[PDB]
């Protein structure tokens, strides 16, 4: 925690692999735990994402808000299998530690079997996030902490697109909520293909 | 030069003596070395401080501009000898370095026999720092650094306070100039004597 007592940089790497459309995102900005605040800016590096921005934000550092924030500097593994409904699914694994001072989020991402001309693959998504709390449970199986959660994204037309989220993390712990709200933006001088998020966390 | 790629919180600490006035100041804030500014408050946490808020600015980080990126993060003694024209003299021994993120500046402070009803204990300077290119040279029989310069002060009435430092850096380098620029102000909200200070500092 001795860490967290102020502004940390912060460095996120995507290497995804989505129906055989591969990409790299990388995010950089900035994480406040003592006001629960991350501002971060993302880049698809490799041009047009084939996956809309709002399906990787939960993907792409619970340790803002304790066991996220006790695991470091060594980190913890999250794990994670996004179940979207009449349609593929995202399987992800990423690390979450201190490299020099900048807390790293590193992340391999693979998407199987999705509907092309679906509400994902056919970029039907609104450009937005919606929160919902999320109970955090411990996981005394795999020493550590496990949650299941569902995300409504709203579609184009006015329908929704539901993803059943399960999550593990172990290390490389009382049950309680986890909240986060998320605006997401574009950056005007901004060419590249590119979200600007920011995040606020709290714990009940 | 790792740890400097972005902003990086600031702990200073400051235990001073002069003429018998025993004081402690702790400056709280962060630098950014990608554009050389330090944004940094100070509390005079004992009270009203027997000298003037500008006769400190110097003594209270050098590496947000390299001898000073490369000590890190072991970190760097800084010692210095501030003459006071027709007055008396600061004598200063610091600590610059890591511990966890927050790059901490430890220094001691010891005044010694300036006149009561003087510029500095008669507190007659203006709330102002003005700036000058610094000669830093290679010291090699101390295998570090030396520097000196003098500072002009504003008086009340309308007179100067030259301030002559001399100052040497060691461990725990081609010659260039160093340039600081400092503006000093008040918060409004904040009842204790304290000072704002911000700082953009470049080498030639």
């Amino acid at each position: 925690e001795e860490l967290f007592t102020g502004v940390v940089p912060i460095l996120i790497e995507l290497d995804g692999d989505v129906n055989g459309h591969k990409f790299f995102v990388r995010g950089e900005g900035e994480g406040d735990a003592t006001i629960g605040k991350l501002s971060l800016k993302f880049i698809a590096t490799t041009g047009k994402l084939p996956v809309p921005w709002p399906t990787l934000v939960t993907t792409l550092v619970q340790a803002f808000s304790d066991f996220f924030k006790s695991a470091m500097p060594e980190g913890y593994v999250q794990e994670r299998t996004i179940y979207f409904k009449d349609d593929g699914t995202y399987k992800t694994r990423a690390e979450v530690k201190f490299e020099g001072c900048t807390l790293v989020n590193r992340i391999e991402l693979k998407g199987i079997d999705f509907k092309e001309d679906g509400n994902i693959l056919g970029h039907k998504l609104e450009y937005n996030f919606n929160s919902h709390k999320v109970y955090i449970t411990a996981d005394k199986q795999n020493n550590g902490i496990k949650a299941n959660f569902t995300i409504r994204h709203n579609v184009e037309d006015g329908s929704v697109q539901l993803a059943d989220h399960y999550q593990q993390n172990t290390p490389i712990p009382d049950d309680h909520y986890l909240s986060t709200q998320t605006i997401l933006s574009k950056d005007l001088n901004e060419k590249r293909d590119h979200m600007v998020l920011l995040e606020y966390v709290t714990a009940a």
